[PDB]
Parts: C-alpha cells; structure tokens; sequence
C-alpha cells in the first residue's frame, strides 16, 4: 500500500473537507514522522500542538495502556474513580476553583459561550437573549455553526448560515477597539487567543493581554482566554497569558492536554462563573476515565521534562536563524516560543504550498496557511542540535528557490 | 479511596452540571461494572450504548494497544495510512459513498446541518440563509449552542440564548405534521432519531419512518437519521432503520463506534450531498489513526458477534418479562432490541430515582430521564441466563416498594 494508493483510497471513500499535504504517515516518534515508503520528517506542526510532548511519548502511552484493561467509560449518569483525581490535579495545576471536562477544542469554546451567556443573564442581569459576546477578526475556535458564526474566514462560514446571533466582532490587538466594543452593557465577555494560531500565529503587541484584562475587569465583562493551541508550553510558559502575567476569567485547554492520544479538552474557571450551570444543563464521553488518565500523564510529563524553559530557549534559535533568511523572499518571522510562522513574498511562480512540497522532499513537514504563511512549530521535546538539523532544512529549501 | 470521598472530591473540583446516581466505579468488562468497595452490578446502561460491545472488549483494546505504538495523531494537515482503510470498510458496510469523521455526536449533527446547508444553498438552489431544518419535539443531540436550539427541553435551552435560527419543530410520530412542514420550499432537511433515546426511549408507530422517506423525496427535502445512540445492533438491527427498510440521506453513527474506547462519530452520506463541502470548508482530532483502529474493531465485533440478532432474540425477551409487572406501579414498557424503557407511575413517595437507587442497592445500575422513566439497556454480548438474573433484580425491587 503505497502512498499514492493512501491518497487515492481516501478520496474515493472519505469527505472531501480537506487537501492535506501530499504525504501519507505511518508512524511517529518524539519529533519525527515517517511515511508508507520509510522516509523520515520532522514534524514542523506537532499536529497543531497536540503533539507538544512528541508522538508516542511512552509516558502518555502507557498511563492509556495501564487504564484501557480496567474501565474506559461509564457515562455521567454514573461516577468513574478516575474523574475527580485529574480534577483536583488540573485545578490545583492552574489556581481556578473548578474544570468542566469535555473532548474538543470547539465544544471547550461551546461551553464557554453558554457559560458566559448564563452568568451574563443570571449574575450580571443582562435581560434574556440580550447578552453579547466580543471576539477577535481572524479567531479560529473550531467548526461549529456557532464558531463559524464568530469567524471573519469567509471560508469557514460562507454557504453555512443563517448564524449564531449575538456574536461581535473587532480587530485583534486593539486596546480601543475592546474599549468602544465594551461600552455595550450587554456584553458578557470577550473571548480570545493570546496568539492567533490559525490567522498564521499573530502576536499581538507587548501589553495587549494587560489591556484586556484590566478593561473586562472594568466593565464587568469575562475575559476568555483561549489557548488549545498557545498554551501546555507551546509558547514558552505554561500558558500564553503568562508572558503578561494576567489572569484570564475562562481558560480553555485542549489538544496538547492528551499528547494527542485521546481527545480531551477543558474549560477552567472559577465557582462564580462555574455553578452557573446546574446538574443537567450542559455535557457531553467528557471527563471519562480513560481520557483522564492518559491527561494526567500529559500534564505531568510538560512539567517533568520542563518543556516550557525548552520552548522559550529554542525558539528564540529559531526566529534568530529565520531571520537571517532574504527579506526578498521571507517578509516577516513571528512568534513566541516554538509556535512561530514566516510570511513569504508570494510571488505568481511561487507561494507557500510549493515551499511545503519542497520541504517534504528535503524531509521536514510544514502547512502553509493562507498561500502566503508558514507555520514552524516542532515537538517541544526538540534538542538543539536537531532543531538546527531542521533550520538547514529550512535555509537549503527557501533558498533553493 | 471510599466512594464518598469519590463523590465529595468531584464536588470539591468539578463542575456541576450533572447529578449522577451516587455510585462510583472502578472497573468495567462485558455486562458488569465494579465500584471501589468491590461490588458488582449489571450495568443497565451501557453508556447509552457506547459499550455496545460489553465494556473493554479484548479485540478492541487490542486494535488500540497496537496503534498506540504506532501512531496516534498526524491532523488533516497531512495522511495517515489507516483513515482510509476505516472509510472503505464503513462506506462498504453501510451502502454510502462517503463518510466524514468526527469526534462526538454533536459534532456529527453540526456537520450534518451544515451539509444540509450547502446543499440546501448549493443543490436544490435555496436563497442564501433561508434554508431551515425540520426537528421533531423530545430530540437530542448533544448540548452546542445549535443543538439546544432545536430542543424542546427547557433545561437544555433556558438561559443560553440567543438561539440559532432557521431550526423549526414539529411533533415526533407525526406525518401530517411532517406533511405540512414540508409545504415550504426553503426546508432543506429533517432530523429525526428513529427511536428517541433520551426522551424516554420513544418508540415512533409502525411506518413513520417509510412515511418520513417518501414525504423528504417528495419534497426535495434530505432526510438525515440521528443513529448515533439507536445504531449498531442496538435495536436489534445494524440501523433502527432497517426495521422499515428506508434508506437516508444521512446517517449519523457514534457511540458504540468505538466500543467507549474513544470519541468516534460518524456522517454517512452519498456523493451528491458530501461534496458541496470543499477542501477547507470543515473539519475537527477527526479521523485520527488511532480512533479509525479502534472503529474498524469495534464494527468488526458487532458483525462477528452477531450482536444486533442477540439484541432481538433478548430484547423480545426482556419486553415480555417486564410487561408482567404490575399495571399499578409500571404503566408502559416500550422499546426495540436492547434499548428499554419503562414509565412507573410516580407518587409523591416514590420515583424513578427513589427506584434507581434501590436497583443500584441490588446489583444493577440504571438511570432516571425524566422522574418517571427508567431505561433498561444492557450491553449486547448480555447471555439470556444474564439477563433473566437481571429481571428478576428488577422485579425483586419493584416489588419491594
């Protein structure tokens, strides 16, 4: 089964929502992929920082392997013994009261939006269906009606309507824009990346996270922090928002929560915000034993093997290197940490799908997400010396052009 | 560990958005699970039906502990070699030409009115964010934003609005109602669960069903059939549809696809509706390598089992045995296969939840929908011996109030 016939298969037999790359993975270890042919890769996207901790980290394998011969899933309608341990751990981890378990990133933006919306009615006062939620252009929390509601990616809403009433929008990283949106007494919350992952890794401006925090604080309004993507180390503290030294209202976690074993995904506030929701108005396989287990052991080895300090170091060696690339042909190099992305001068002879082609013949595998941006975002388990193997691969395949 | 510190631990650190019946367990294999002091209980059901299979079916632990070596996670950004060997094999299975992975139910639902979006806008020519879905009163699908839209259960929906429109209800088991709804050109499709699990296991008259296919062709209307709690052997037939021998446009697999191993769901459809979704246009952990595993296990042990002719042979059975109960105290016994239920006439001095915990003090667990309905649904590989031991726990605690 080669990897033409994986291509071929696929699009006979599957949806056709995706053009991924043209290369077909069979396994994968630590930083490195390996396709149907044997051929080796770095993984350059760490499967959107689901793989923070590499592919297949033994650690997380096994705590799946220890707990799938004993329970996997009772349901809510029963307890499972394994629940309220990675609670307690999870809670103390972050300094919020409580976590309301689920499995996807977008039904972790789901229930933030209900919860913002029931404390809006039933503790801000905000009148019934009235309540407001602010988000960012270019925010990417997943696929929903709902999300695509909130989107300015014409792509991920167009032909899907009608939408979600009671979504606003404003410019990211922008401090007046926040101010002026959040004159509305009907605003509820405010939800956003600290990075934008999906826009092609848009930091804002040093104090923007500051800003935010203190304007919500202002005009009693719940800042949700997003970081399914940002945060569990990618970027270099254990959360984003850490850089600023800010305390969001809502953090939502996913992805990288599993090591990309099981999906699971959390949102953490605190009691005030929390018990909003009473028993039987909101769940979900959320919070079963299984994806619990194989958490714990996720979040244990991100501070076991102190991959954050690990992500701050090299990804300042990497945007160094980057740039030293041609501002011909690289025009930017962003990011925190080891969640970075370059922008290319798209020209009509190239652009940023033929530099990833390029790239997986050269063995390094990378998405390009807008014709024009490249993501570089490694496992953090990357040593140095790899990490400058990966560079080189870098520099021989955008100067090859 | 006791299980009040079980019970106390979650309160201390979890949300509250479930009152589970106090038993916490510890251990699950085919019909039985165990709690930490060690007891023993029929497990009555069977995470609504994720555990289909019993709970942790060697076969599917093993498809997983194989893959979780290998590979667990590439995203969609690239291939991974076993997606496409699971879409074959479920598209062959079921008679689609296409599937779409998803991770939860909910996510298959939102993929599913999407589809009948585009479709509606992109196929049959409606104007752009007037195509409406038709839902049947008692529905459920999960608890986003869009799906509690569709309610009529006000503690699903009260308090989380504004509401997405463009969703309209009608009764369930009611083809003039149906009829009329379809008189308007902009309905692009109608959702229903062929037996309605969560509203108490609402077993629709003979020939809905037929009457719901010819009345959706008639109209130029998708029917989507929401199988993901009656599918897979769980009423006595691959689908609950079979019962009718109707075919829709689409169908909605979960739960049981992954044995409770995994979050894996399923959207069945042909060539004619999948494809108005193009590259980019949606998506999710979705078909992951190591979900499809577990998946392609999971159908193979239904088929090679023989499950849903055992679910039959037992749910005839156990539908007979709980109609001798008495007409005083059990006012209605419904359902189809394995998937039960029976209505008690509720005083102030009992309920169904005063009858789960005593039911639970015998030895079988079971849960409460609606203070007056208790279902009983075992897992499929349950023996006859099994489940008349079961009954008579049922009896023996009926009888004792």
């Amino acid at each position: 089964p080669t990897s033409d016939d994986i291509f071929e298969r696929e699009y006979k037999y599957g949806a056709h929502n995706y053009h991924p790359l043209p290369v077909a993975l069979e396994r994968g270890k630590g930083i490195y992929l390996w396709d149907v042919e044997g051929r080796k890769y770095f993984d350059f996207l760490s499967s959107y920082s689901a793989v923070n901790q590499g592919h297949c980290h033994p650690k997380i394998v096994n705590a799946l392997k220890s707990q799938v011969d004993k329970l996997t899933l009772t349901s809510r309608a029963f307890y499972n013994n394994v629940l309220g341990e990675y609670e307690e751990y999870i809670t103390k981890l972050f300094n919020y009261h409580k976590v309301l378990p689920m499995n996807t990133g977008v039904e972790a933006g789901e229930t933030a939006c209900k919860l913002a919306r029931k404390w809006g009615y039933t503790v801000k006062g905000i009148q019934k269906y009235k309540a407001k939620i602010v988000f960012a252009a270019g925010n990417f929390w997943g696929r929903t009606l709902s999300a695509i509601s909130s989107s300015t990616d014409p792509t991920s809403y167009d032909g899907f309507g009608p939408f979600m009433p009671g979504f606003d929008i404003i410019p990211y990283n922008d401090l007046p824009a926040l101010e002026r949106a959040l004159q509305d007494p009907n605003v509820a919350a405010f939800m956003v990346e600290p990075i934008q992952g999906e826009a092609g890794v848009v930091v804002p401006d040093p104090g923007y996270l500051m800003g935010v925090r203190e304007l919500c604080t202002r005009h009693q309004v719940l800042f949700i922090a997003d970081e399914i993507q940002t945060g569990l180390a990618r970027t270099g503290r254990w959360l984003a928002v850490d850089y600023e030294n800010v305390r969001p209202d809502i953090v939502l976690l996913g992805k990288a929560l599993s090591g990309g074993l099981y999906p699971v995904s959390a949102v953490l506030c605190d009691d005030d915000i929390m018990l909003t929701i009473k028993p039987g108005e909101h769940g979900s396989y959320g919070g079963n034993p299984l994806g619990c287990r194989v958490a714990i052991a996720a979040l244990e080895v991100l501070e076991e093997e102190n991959l954050a300090e690990n992500a701050d170091k090299l990804g300042i060696i990497l945007r160094n290197e980057l740039m030293k690339l041609p501002s011909d042909v690289v025009t930017a190099v962003r990011g925190k940490g080891l969640l970075n992305a370059i922008v290319i001068k798209e020209t009509k002879d190239w652009d940023a799908w033929k530099v990833c082609l390029r790239l997986r013949d050269n063995g390094l595998l990378a998405k390009p997400t807008h014709g024009d941006i490249i993501r570089f975002a490694p496992p953090l388990v990357i040593k140095e010396d790899e990490l400058r193997e990966s560079i080189e691969i870098i520099n021989k395949t955008i100067l090859s052009f």
